Parts: C-alpha cells; sequence; structure tokens
C-alpha cells in the first residue's frame, strides 16, 4: 500500500477510498505564521508543476466539498519530536499537513509526493488522465527522525562536478529526507572555493594537468587536464537551494593534511610544497603547524567561508596527516616540539587542531573533524598518542579505527557522527559494501552505555571521487545505497525491515529513473539468506534426499487461512544447484494448487519462489507441500525450504 522511503515512524491505515487531488483541489493554510505560508507557497509550486493541477492557495474556510483539499495546520503537539516532525491525515474529506515547525511541512510534502503516482517526476507527457490518489486508503501518519544528523558527503575536490550536478543530488537528498550536505571542497588534487583575498587558491589550485585512473598505483593516467571551482555567488545560490529543501551545508576545508593544492598556490603554507598540483591521489602534503603565517592564512579563508556558509558547523578534516613523510626529521618541526615539550607528532597536530578550534569559535562557529583530531594514531604514520586533549566542543566524525576509540571520545564529552568507512564509503564497490551492509549499519556504537547514546547525533555516507569523473558514475556509486542510509538515519530501529525496504526501493527506483539518476540497476531486486531468518523452515534437501525427485514437506500447522503461500527453495552450499520443476499444495492426499515453472536454485537464484493458492483450511485435514526437483549435473547440493503465509 504505502511505500515511503524513509519508512515513517508511525502509521495507521483505515478502510475506504483514498484522498484524490483533482483540478478543483485547493491548498488552504489555517495559520498566518509567515514561515508556514512560505512552505505552502513552494509546496503549491512543487505540487502544481508535478501534477499539472492548478492547486490554488486560498484562505481558511474556502474549502469545496467537490474535491479534496490540502489543509496546512500548525500543531505544537509534535514539538517534543523536534522541528522536523510532522503529521499527515488523509481521507477523501481532506489532506491535513501538520507540524510544530515549518520544516515539518516540507517533509510532509515529500511524503505526499512518495504516496502519489511516480509519473509526478516525468518532465514530459500528458498527465491529465492521471488519478492523483494519496496512497490507497485513508490513513494517519505521525513521523519524525531517529537521528538529527543525516548527512551525505560529496567530494568535489578529487573531481569537480558543478552546480547542475550538485543540485540534482540535493533533490535526491530532500526526497529521502537527508538533511546535511557535507561538501568536501578542498584536498591535495583540487581547491574549489573562490577566495577573494587569495586568488591563487582557485587560479592555481583548481587546475591540474591530468588524473590517475583505474585505482591507486594503477600506473594509468588520462592525460586530460581537469579544472573547475565555485564562485562565491554560486555557493550562495546552492546554500539557498539546499536550505529551501531542509538541507544544511557543512563545508570542509581539509587541514592540516590534504593540502597540496593550497600549498602550490602559496608554498609558504607547507614545509614540503609540491612543484605542481598532484596528478595522483596518494600524494598528501601537510600544512606547516609551526608557522604563524599558516594560521593567519587559514583564519582569513575561514572568514570568507563563514560569510557564505551560514551553518553553525565547519569541517576542517584533519585526517591522514602523513607524519613521517611530511614532518619527521624536519628541523622546524623538531625544534618546535622541543621548545613546546611535545614528544610525538600527534601532539603537533593537536596543538594545531586546538588552535584552529579557538579560531573557529571566535567566528561564531563550531569545529568538526575526522577522528584523527582526537589524539590517537589510527593511520600508522608514526605519530603516536597526543598528551594534550581535544577541545570538548569539537565534533568528531569517526571513519577509521576500533570503535572503542569512538566510545572513548563520546565519554570525554564529544558529539560524534558515525561514518565507519567499512560501512559508509560509497566509493567502494557493492562487493565491499553491499546494499544489505549499508541498510544494516547501526550508528550507535555497540557496547556504548545507554546514558551516552545522545552523543551519537547520526551518520554520514561519503562519496569520494578519485575514480568518479562523471555524474552518471557518481550516481552509480551513491545510489541505491544512499537510499538505505537515509532510512537508517530516519526510521526507528524497531521498524527497520530489509526485505520490505528492497520492495519499496523497487518502487522508488521508478522515480530515480525519471529524475535522471543512473543508479546501479542490478542491486535493487536481490534475494538474500537473511530475508528468511524469521520464516518457517519446512524442510531441507541433501545429496541423500536428491536420490528422489519427489519431496514432501508437512505444513499442516502452518496453513491457517486461505490465500497466497510462498515456498522458497534456497540453496545453501554444495557443488551443484537443483533444477525445480514445480511445487504443489496437497489437502490430505489430493492436489489443491500447483505452481509449475522452471527454477534453478544454486550460487545464482532464478525463479526459486513458488506461489500456492491455499483454500480456507479444512478442519482436521493435513496439508503437504510437494516439490519436484533434482540435482543439476550432480547431487552434492544442500538447501532449505521456507514457507511464508499471506
Amino acid at each position: 500500500q504505502e511505500q515511503i522511503i524513509p519508512k515513517p515512524a508511525e502509521i495507521t491505515l483505515f478502510t475506504g477510498s483514498p484522498a484524490r487531488l483533482t483540478p478543483d483541489s485547493l491548498i488552504i493554510t489555517e495559520t498566518q505564521d509567515k514561515a508556514f505560508l512560505d512552505q505552502a507557497g513552494q509546496l503549491q509550486q512543487m505540487l502544481s508543476a508535478g501534477t499539472g493541477l492548478p492547486l490554488p492557495l486560498k484562505p481558511a474556510g474556502q474549502a469545496s466539498k467537490k474535491a479534496a483539499c490540502i489543509v496546512i495546520k500548525k500543531d505544537p503537539a509534535l514539538a517534543a519530536r523536534g522541528e522536523e516532525a510532522y503529521s499527515i491525515q488523509s481521507s477523501p474529506s481532506g489532506i491535513i499537513l501538520s507540524a510544530a515547525d515549518a520544516r515539518g511541512i516540507f517533509y510532509a510534502g515529500q511524503s505526499l509526493v512518495q504516496m502519489m503516482p511516480s509519473v509526478f517526476h516525468d518532465r514530459t507527457g500528458d498527465k491529465s488522465a492521471v488519478r492523483w490518489n494519496i496512497s490507497e486508503t485513508p490513513f494517519r501518519i505521525t513521523d519524525y527522525p531517529r537521528f538529527s544528523w543525516r548527512a551525505l558527503m560529496i567530494d568535489e575536490a578529487r573531481h569537480f562536478f558543478g552546480e547542475k550536478t550538485i543540485k540534482q543530488i540535493i533533490d535526491q537528498m530532500a526526497l529521502l529526507k537527508m538533511n546535511i550536505l557535507h561538501w568536501h571542497l578542498t584536498d591535495d588534487t583540487g581547491w574549489r572555493i573562490e577566495i577573494k583575498k587569495y586568488p591563487r587558491l582557485t587560479s592555481i589550485g583548481s587546475k591540474r594537468r591530468e588524473s590517475e585512473i583505474g585505482t591507486w598505483n594503477s600506473g594509468k593516467s588520462d592525460g586530460t587536464p581537469h579544472e573547475g571551482f565555485y564562485t562565491q555567488e554560486q555557493i550562495r545560490d546552492i546554500v539557498q537551494y539546499a536550505a529551501r529543501r531542509n538541507i544544511t551545508i557543512v563545508p570542509e576545508i581539509e587541514m592540516p593534511g590534504h593540502a597540496s593544492a593550497a600549498a602550490v598556490a602559496y608554498p609558504f603554507l607547507s614545509l614540503k610544497t609540491p612543484g605542481e598540483v598532484p596528478t595522483t591521489f596518494i600524494v598528501n602534503t601537510a600544512f606547516d603547524p609551526t608557522s604563524e603565517k599558516t594560521y593567519a592564512f587559514l583564519s582569513d579563508v575561514l572568514d570568507e567561508v563563514t560569510a557564505i556558509f551560514p551553518g553553525r558547523i565547519i569541517h576542517i578534516g584533519g585526517d591522514e596527516v602523513r607524519y613521517d613523510k611530511q614532518w619527521k626529521g624536519v628541523p622546524e618541526i623538531e625544534e618546535f616540539m622541543k621548545k613546546n615539550g611535545m614528544k610525538s607528532y600527534a601532539d603537533v597536530q593537536m596543538h594545531f587542531t586546538n588552535r584552529m578550534s579557538g579560531i573557529i569559535a571566535q567566528k561564531g562557529r563550531r569545529m568538526m573533524g575526522w577522528n584523527e583530531i582526537y589524539g590517537h594514531d589510527v593511520n600508522g604514520d608514526g605519530g603516536g598518542k597526543a598528551g594534550a586533549k581535544l577541545d570538548t566542543n569539537a565534533v568528531i566524525q569517526f571513519w577509521k579505527g576500533n570503535t572503542s576509540l569512538a566510545k572513548n571520545a563520546i565519554r570525554d564529552g564529544h558529539d560524534v557522527i558515525n561514518s565507519l568507512h567499512t560501512s559508509t564509503y560509497l566509493d567502494y564497490s557493492y562487493g565491499s559494501i553491499p546494499l544489505q551492509k549499508a541498510y544494516g549499519f547501526e550508528p550507535v556504537f555497540p557496547g556504548l552505555e545507554k546514558q551516552y547514546h545522545s552523543r551519537v547525533k547520526g551518520l554520514g555516507a561519503q562519496v569520494w571521487t578519485e575514480w568518479i569523473s562523471t555524474p552518471e558514475r557518481l550516481h552509480y556509486q551513491a545510489f541505491p545505497r544512499a537510499c538505505a542510509f537515509a532510512e537508517v538515519g530516519w526510521t526507528p530501529a524497531g521498524k527497520k525491515d530489509f526485505p520490505d525496504f528492497k520492495k519499496r526501493l523497487k518502487a522508488y527506483s521508478e522515480r530515480m529513473d525519471l529524475m535522471g539518476i543512473k543508479f546501479a540497476r542490478n542491486v535493487i531486486s536481490q534475494i538474500d539468506k537473511s530475508d528468511f531468518f524469521n520464516t518457517p523452515r519446512i524442510g531441507t534437501w541433501t545429496p541423500a534426499t536428491l536420490t528422489r525427485e519427489e519431496h514432501s514437506f508437512d505444513v499442516t500447522k502452518l496453513v491457517k487461512a486461505s490465500g497466497k503461500h510462498t515456498v522458497t527453495l534456497l540453496y545453501d552450499k554444495g557443488a551443484h544447484a537443483i533444477e525445480i520443476e514445480s511445487v504443489a499444495l496437497y489437502e490430505n492426499s489430493r492436489e489443491v494448487s500447483r505452481d509449475a515453472h522452471a527454477g534453478r536454485s544454486g550460487a545464482h537464484k532464478e525463479n526459486i519462489q513458488y506461489i500456492l493458492n491455499a483454500p480456507a483450511p479444512r478442519q482436521g485435514a493435513t496439508y503437504t507441500v510437494k516439490a519436484n526437483f533434482k540435482g543439476a549435473g550432480g547431487r552434492d547440493s544442500h538447501g532449505t525450504v521456507y514457507f511464508e503465509t499471506p
């Protein structure tokens, strides 16, 4: 029936006909709050453009008993659930969108879209024949996010994509109710933010001769110059574009590592500045933490960043400082450490990180960084452990290391965002991080005491672009796994259901097509062993039982009602698959249903699910599933037979 991603927190369905939008439908606002009237205005534009319906804005009371109308209410009952909470009440009488804060109305509108025909997103065609039903029945939805930090990071430093591409991704984020765009705009191989005071950051740092391709240390190169950067006016436009879709942009200025591009523009910023912007993705230059000129330079850059990014939080990265390749044995470093009594290179970075944390605070902002800023050497570069402590107000994004280190940071008073890279790096392949691993990700670190759970503010999924040079390849890596992380961030843990998610994702993919998203096609419709973890097992097959091609499984205790019962023959192990001819249901000793279609259950699964029509059970009778199958080229085969009721 209803198929929204993310699955809402609370829903109640009723019997009867659904609400339907028609050319006579109106959008009524039962409040004069200036923020709600704005949300209603763009809701009108958005819904009108997609349906082709007029949907005029009219004042409270001008409702027509001819068509169902959208009514926008301000209800403070939902304040306890946060500013993103909303409620939807839908019936042929009317569609009521309520929220304590105007942000909730926007999210109520996105859910409304996901309950209407997907042709809403089609840029062409005659929509006048379309029935704009809101789901299939009357219903009430009460919805709110589990986590407040639901982030997607786009790496535009490795490869630049530009305004048109980034807005297309913002459109997907908003439709999935992800609310933070983590914008990774500077790195070794590119600088993408116009800085008025330091024009060489873009005139030099935004251009490179060529790019390594294939993978790290491939020896391959495209011999193709690559350049691009955002003007400050372009950033203001994108910030506003995202803010209207409930998305805050968190910019990242990488430091003190990942600084090659910045250094080539102004070489005094690093003790080992390269001769040109690197054309490989393993070269990692570090800023000079011992020089006063670097902090002054970075404070100025962050001043212009603060002018164009209104968000409270500023990311500075701090990951993968190559201590031994950049700082060890450098006289400036060694003298600085003795002068300041520092014993390890982590102390050098901590001095840098704490000093930047104060600089950022004096601009009315909050520092955020990768977990390397917390003191411990997680990369194996010879930096040791930091004696000093990180400013407790700094936010830590945990990508690499033993999770006990992240729990330690939480217990020391830090807010944390979980981006464990073995689960959230969307630049990895579907073999390294399958869709199922993404959906199963749990941001709250296992073993963390309940009192500390509030410090886990959410998650971030990262799209690194070393090996992504086009929007279509960006889509392939980011979707559909980003859809899963959207649900991890929003849906309550108890309501999560991967088999159901996979069904809803098949419907959602219709929208991604019409919106131009070249998601990975082979990943959505997959059968996995975990789908049947809670499903009754009615039998198995072994090399012994494969001496027969006729197999009987009792299901008397399981046939309790008429309807569709699904038999799944799932291969477990063995050299050979089984060839399946048919599966049938018997009432006592007589056939009452049979699904005869060719199936093959092995390493690959093709048509392994058989649908049986059970009658209303006969009291006292036995019910038996009879499956006709043989080994395919051999008998070394093991598998399990599952039985799902309607």
